C-alpha cells in the first residue's frame, strides 16, 4: 500500500522521533501541495474557470492553515520544521511539473485528487505513528486533516462525475 | 549598483519581453521572500517574540498578495509565471539557509531588511523596464510594491534602532 | 389542469376550512420538497457540482423558511399542522425515490423544475381558496411563495438551457 | 442495555460495513429527531413558551447540522445515505405521534430528553463500531455528537428540575 | 361584531376619506397600544420577568414602526395624522389604567392579548375600507399589520397556555 | 387622466399579453428615470448639494433595483424585456434633455417629482392590468413600487415646501 | 427663574420623596417632548427637510432612551412612574398644539430649542434635589441628560444662525 | 446600618488611605461575588433554568469588568490589590457555601439579591470615603457601580415577584 | 490599429480639450457597455447560468463605478458629461442588438470579450491624451481602468478556454 | 514524574469516579491558574508591559473558557464541581503568593511557564484516566486543553529566548 | 502662477532634496489646513449647519490621513518632518485668523475652497519635483492627493452654486 | 504645587468665566499634547517601535476626542475656543522641541509621562473651578479626562518599569 511505503520512508533513518519525522514530511508535502494548487489557479483554461479559480484559493488557504498548524506542532514537541523552498521540494513525495496552459480542466481535477489522496495516506501514517508513540494531540491534528482531505476528495471526485473511491 | 545588476540579469536572454521577464523574476523572488519570512515566524526566540511573531504573518500575507497580483499580471500580458517550488528556488536572486533556533532577533530583523532592500531594487528595475516598454499598468504595480517595501524598511529599521537608509 | 386537480383533492373531505386544508397540504409538500432537494445535494455527480451543491442549500433554506411560515400561519388561524415524517410522506402529492448516484445533473435539474412547478400550482390553489374565504394574510403568503417559486423556475430552466414555460 | 440492542440491530444484516450501517442509522434517527423537535416548536402551549419556542430552533439547527455532516461522511467513505422521508421514518428507531396541543410543557421536555438519550446511545454504538473498524475520522464525529447530546441532556434535565442521569 | 362597531365609528362623520379616517384611528390606537406595552415593561413583577421584560421592548419597537409607517402613509395620501398625546388618548378606542405593581403576570398577558385582538379587528376594518376605496398600497399595509398582530396573538396565547382563538 | 392615456398606449398593439406589455413599458421608463436622476446627481449646483447629491444615489439604487425585479418578472412570465439604450429611449414615455449646469435646485426637484408622479400612474395601470389578467405576483410588484413612489413624492414635495398632491 | 418655578411645582405636594417627584416629572416631560419631536418629523415642509426629517428620529431615539432610564431609575429607588398618555399630558409642563403643515422650518426649530431649554432647566432642578437628598446615582443621570440637552441646544441654535444662549 | 459597619471595618487599621482600603475591599468582594454567581450558573435546577443560566453569565461578565476596573484604579492611585484566591476569601465580607443541586431557584435568586444589596452598601461606603478624601475619579467609579447594582436588584427582585426594597 | 482610430475620432472636432473629449467618450461607452452586460444577465440560457448570471452583476457594478468616477472627473476638470440615454447611444462606438434568448453562452462570452477589448483600447487612447496634456490624475484613472479591463479579459478568455490575447 | 504524582493524588480517596476526580482537580487548578495570570496582568512592570499586559487577558479568557467547559462536563457526567474560592485554593496543586510590584518580567514569564507545564501534566493524567474508564468525550476535552497548553508553553518560552522543553 | 511661486519658495534654500522639501511643505500646510477646517466645524452658524458640521469631520479625517502618509513618506526617503505646532504655523503658506461666530456659511465655504485650491497647486509642484528627481512613489502620493483635492473643490463649489473653476 | 500655579495662571485676567478659561486652556494644551504624541509616533527608533508606534495612534485618537469634546463644551456654555495653531502654541503651558531621531525610547516615554502628569493637574484645576462655579456637566468632563489620564500614566510608567507616582 501507499501507507506502508510512506511509513517505511518516513521512519527510514527520543521518545517521539517517528512523530517528529512524519510531521516534518507533512511540512514538505503541504508546501508542495499548495504550490500545485496555485499552479491550477493560474494556468487553468476552460468552461468552469470562473468557479474553479476561486475554489483553488479556498483549497490553498486550507492547505496553508494546515502547514502553519503542522509546523508549529512540530516546533512545540521539540522538532525543527523544514523552512526553505529547496527543503520542501527535496523532501516532499509529491512531484511538480512546469506550468502549461494546455492542460485541460479534467487534467487539473485529476491531479488535485491525486494530491489529496496522497495527503490522506500520509495522515493515516501520522495516525499510526502517533498511536504508537502516545501523542494524542498530534493524533487529533492528523485525524482532522485526514477527515478534511477525504471530504475534499468526495467533492472534487463529484465534480469529475465520479465517487470518492477512497 | 544592485539595480544595474538585476537589470542585466533579467534582460540577459515581442514588444513586452523585458516586462514579462522582470515580472517572472518577481514571482520567484516573492515566493522565496515569503518562505524566508515564514522561517522567522517559526524559528524566532527572544524578547519581543509575542509581537514580532504575528508581525511576520502580516508581512507574509502582504507578500503573498503581491505574488498573486504579479503572477496574474504576467498571465494577463501574455506570459507564463513560474509555478513550482524548484523554479522559484532556482531563479530567485534571494538565498535561503536551513532554519536554526540559535539565530538572534537582531539577526532575523537584519535579514528581513536585506530581503525588502532587494525587493525595492527589483521593483526599481521593474519601473525602468515598464517605462521603456510603455506598460503603464505594470508600472503602477511596481510603484505600489516599491512604496510598500520602502515603508516596511523604515519600520523594520526603526525596530532595529536605525534610519531607513534606502 | 393540475390546479383543478389539487383544488378537488384539497377540498375533498368553519369559515376557513378550505384555507386550513390548503395550508396543511403545503406543510406536507414543502417537507417532501425539502427532502428531494437534500437528495440532490447529496447524490449529485458531474461537472457543475461545485456550484450546484451549495445552490441546493440555498433552495433548502428557502423551502424550510416557507415551511415554518406556512405551519405557523395554520396554527395562528386555528388549524393543526402535520408534524411527523409519516404524515408528510402520506399526504404530500410529491413522490420520492431511493437515492442513486447514477442520476445525471440534467435529471436532477429536471426533477427540481417539476417540484417547483407543482408548488407554484399548489400556491395558485391557495390564492383561489384564500380569495374565496376572505383571508388576505394567507393570500399574501401564497402570493409571495408563488412569486419566489416562479423565479426559481426561470433560473433553473435557464441552467437547463430552456425558457421558464410556466 | 439500549447500546447492546442498537448494536445488534445496526449490524444485523467490505472493511467498513458496520461503520456505514451505523452512520445510515444516524441519518434516519437525526431526521426523525428533527421532526420531533419541530413538533414541540409548533404545538407547545404553557408558561415558558416564549423562551422554549426559540430554544427548539437552536436544537433543530444543531440536529440538521449533524445530519448534513453524518450523511456526507457516509457518502465520503463509500456509502449511500437514506434520502427520502419514508426511508427515515421506516428505519429510525424513534417513534413519532400525531401532534396535539394538549401535551404539557413537562411532557415535551420529557420527550426531548428521551430523544437525546437515545441519540447518545446510538453515538456510543458508533464509537464502538468505528474503534472496531479503525475509522478515526468517523470516531471523532460520533464523539463530538455524543458530547453535544450529553450537554443537551444536562440542560434540558435542569429545566425539568432534575440531574442529567446519563 | 367589533369590526362592525369600529367601521361605524371610523366612518361616522374626497375619494379616500374613509381610508384617511381609518389610518388616523390607527395612529391614535398604536400610540396608546405602545403606552400600554411600556406599562407592562415597567410594572411587571413575577417569575418570567427576565424574558417577558425584554419581549415588551420587541413589541414596543414593532408598534412604533407600525405607527411611523401608518402616519406617513396618511400624510402621503393627503391626510393629517394625530400628533399630540391628548389627541391619541381622546381618539383611541383603547383605555389605559394607572400603573400598579400588584397586577399579575397573567393579567398583563391577558391585557396584551386584548390589545392585539383589538388592533387585528381595526386592521380588518382597514382592509374593508381600502378595498372599497381602491387603495392597494394602504390595503397591503393593513394586511401586513394584521398578519403580524395575529402571529403575536398566537405566541402570547401560547405563553398563557391557550390557543390563538382569533 | 394620465392613467387612461398610459393604459391606451400600453395596450394599443396570450392570457397575459397586457401584463407583459405594461412590465416592458416599466423596463423602458425605469431606465430613463435612472438616467434623469443621474443627470441631477452630476449637474446640480446650489445650496443643499452636499445632501441632495448623495440622496440622488439612494434614488438611483432604488430605481435600478425596481428595474432588475421588473425585467426578471417579465422574463419569468414568458416575456422579453427591452435591453438596449435605444429601446429604452424610444419606448419610454419620459423625455430627457441635454444636461446643463444652469438648472436650479428647485428645477431639479420639480423634474424628480414629475418623474415619480409619472411612475406612480404607470404602476396604477399595472395594478388595473394585473387585476384584469389575474396575475397576483405582478400585482404585488406594482403595489410595492407604487407605494415607494408615493412615499418618494411626499418627501421630495416636502423638500420643495409643498404637500404630496397625489 | 424657570428653575425656581419647576422646583416649587415639583415639591409642592420618605428620605427620597423630592427625587422621586422630579424623576416622575421627567417621565411626563420626556414623553411629551418625544411627541413634539415626532410632530416635527411628520409635519415639516421646506428646504432642509431631507436632513432635518431624519435628525428628528435621532432626537426621538435619544429622548426615548432618556425616558426608559429615568422611569426605571424611579422604579429602582421605590417610586411609581407615570405610564399612561393621559398622565403624561396632564402632568407635563410642556404644551402641545394640533399639527399643521403651515408651520415653517424656522418655527419648528424654535419650538425644539424651547423644549430642550425647558428640559435643561428641569434637569438642573433634578441636580439640586438629588444633591439635597444625597442620591449620587440619580444626580449623575440628570448631569448626563443636562449635558446632552445643552449640546443639542448649541447645535439646533447653530442651525438657526444663533449662539446657544443657555 | 450595614453601611456604618462596612465603614468601621474598612477604616479599622497617606492622603488616600481610606480610598485605597475601600477599593481593596471591593477587589475581594467582587471576586467572591463572581464565584457565588458562577455557583448558581452551575448548580441551578428548576423551571426557568434555560434563561436564568445565561443570565448568570451576563452578571458574571459585569462583575469581572468591575473587578478589573476597581483593581486597576487601586494600582493607579498607588495601592496594591489583593491578587490570590486566599486573600479574596479571607478579606471578603461575603460568605460562600459548598455547592448543592438541591437549592431551589427561589433560594438562588434570594442569595443573588443579598449579594447585590451588600455590594450596593459597600459602594455607598466608597462614595462617602472618596467624598471625604477628595477623589472624584474613584467617586464616579463607585457611583456607576452602585447604580448598576441597584438596577440589578430591581430586576432580580421583579423575577422573585417583589419590589426593589433598597 | 483600433487605438489610432479611436484617437482620430475622439480628437476630430482650452489646454485640456482632448482629455475632456476622451472622458466624455468613456461616459458614453461605459453606459452602453453596462447595458450590454445587463442584456447578458437577463437573456442568457445554458449550463453555467447559475454562476455566470451573478458574475454579470459584478461586472455591471464595476462598470457603473467607472462611469461615476469618469463622469465626475470630467465635471471636475471643467467639462460636461453626456447624461441622456440618447447621447450615450449616439456617441458610443459600441453597438447594441435586440435581446434574444437564442444566443448561446459562448456567444455572450465572446461579446463581453469584444466589449472589454474595446474599452482597453479606449483607455490606452486616454493614457496617450492625458500624457500629452499633462493631466496626471486622469492618467491614473485610465491606467486603473485599463488594468481592470485587461484582468477581466484574461478571466473571461479563460472561461472560453482561451488565452488573454491582448 | 509529575504525572505519576498527580495520578496518585487524584485517585487517592461508580464506573467514572476517577474521571470525575480529575475533572474536579482541573476545576480547582484552572481557577488558581486564572488568579495567577490576573496577578501578572496587574502587578507587572518593565519593558514589554504594553503587549504582555493584554496578552494576559487572552490567557485569562482561555483559562476561564476551559474552566466553564471542564466544570459543566463534570456536572454532565454526574459529578459536583468545586464552586467556592476556598475549595479552589485548598484543592489546587498550584500555590499562590502575595502580589508584589518588584517581580521582574522574566520572573512573571517563568511562573506562567510553570503553571502551563503543570496544567499539561494534569491533562495527561486526564487522558490516562479517561482512556482507562472509556470516556471518549472527556478524553477529547483533555486532549484539546493539553494541545492548547503545549502551544502556550512554546510561545511563552520563545518570549523568554528558550525552546518549549516539554 | 501660484505653482511657480510655490516651486521657487520650496526650492529656495542629495539626489532627492527638492522632493524632501516639498513633502515637508505639505506637512506644514496639511496641519494648518486641518486647523482651518476644525475652526469651521466649531464656529459655523447658519442654515445647513447640521450637514456641514459633520462634513467638516470627513474633510478633517482625510487631511489628517494625508498628513500621516506625507510625513511618513518623508521619513522613509531620509527626511525629517516638521513635528511642532510652531514649525507648522511658521512654514505653512496658509494663514489663519482668530475664530469668530459672525463669519457666514458662505464665507466658510469660500475659505475652504481657497485652502483646497492652494493644496492642489502645492501638489502640482510636488508632481513636477518628483518627476524631475525620479521618485515614482512620491509622485503617486501627490497625484492621489491632487485628485482628491480637485474632487473636493468640485463638491464645495457646487454647494456654493459655482463650477469647479480649477 | 503645579495645581496652584495652573489655577493662578488660568484665572489671572459672567458667572462661568473661570470655567470658560480652564476649558480654553485645555483646548490649547490638548492640541499641543497631540502634536507631541505625533512627534513620538514619527521620530521613535529602537526595540519596541512596532508596538509603541501604533500605541501612539491610540493616544492621539483619545487626545483629539478630548479636544473636540472640550472645545464644543466651551462653545455650548457661551465661550470661544482657540482655533489656530498659533493660539494653541502661544497659550499652552506645554513646550515643544524640534524632532530628532536620536531621542531614545526611554526619553520618549518620559516625555509622554510628563505630558499626562501635566494634563492630570490641569484637569484637577478644572474640577476645583467647576465645583466653585456650579457647572456639574463640565465637572464630569474633567473627571473622566483626569481618570483616563491617570490610567495612561499607570500604563506608561509600567512600560518604563516604574509605579504610577501620581
Ligand atoms: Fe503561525
Ligand atoms: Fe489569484
Ligand atoms: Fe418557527
Ligand atoms: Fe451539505
Ligand atoms: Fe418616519
Ligand atoms: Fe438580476
Ligand atoms: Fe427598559
Ligand atoms: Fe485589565
Ligand atoms: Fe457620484
Ligand atoms: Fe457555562
Ligand atoms: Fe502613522
Ligand atoms: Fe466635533
Ligand atoms: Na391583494
Ligand atoms: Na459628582
Ligand atoms: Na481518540
Ligand atoms: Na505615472
Amino acid at each position: 500500500t501507499l501507507v506502508e511505503n510512506i511509513y517505511a520512508s518516513v521512519t527510514h533513518n527520543s521518545k517521539n522521533e517517528k512523530t517528529k519525522a512524519v510531521l516534518n514530511q507533512a511540512v514538505a508535502d503541504l508546501s508542495v501541495a499548495a504550490s500545485i494548487v496555485h499552479q491550477v489557479h493560474w494556468y487553468m483554461r476552460g468552461p468552469g474557470f470562473l468557479y474553479l479559480h476561486p475554489k483553488m484559493d479556498e483549497l490553498l488557504d486550507s492547505l496553508n492553515a494546515n502547514l502553519d498548524e503542522v509546523s508549529e506542532r512540530l516546533i512545540t514537541i521539540g522538532g525543527a520544521p523544514y523552512s526553505t523552498l529547496a527543503e520542501f521540494s527535496k523532501h516532499s513525495k509529491l512531484d511538480e511539473a512546469k506550468g502549461t496552459y494546455d492542460k485541460t480542466v479534467a487534467q487539473h481535477l485529476a491531479r488535485l485528487v491525486e494530491v489529496y489522496l496522497y495527503l490522506s495516506s500520509l495522515y493515516q501514517v501520522g495516525l499510526d505513528i502517533t498511536d504508537e508513540e502516545g501523542d494524542a494531540g498530534t493524533n487529533d491534528l492528523f485525524t482532522a486533516a485526514k477527515t478534511e482531505a477525504e471530504k475534499t476528495i468526495w467533492m472534487l471526485q463529484a465534480e469529475r462525475g465520479q465517487g470518492p473511491a477512497l
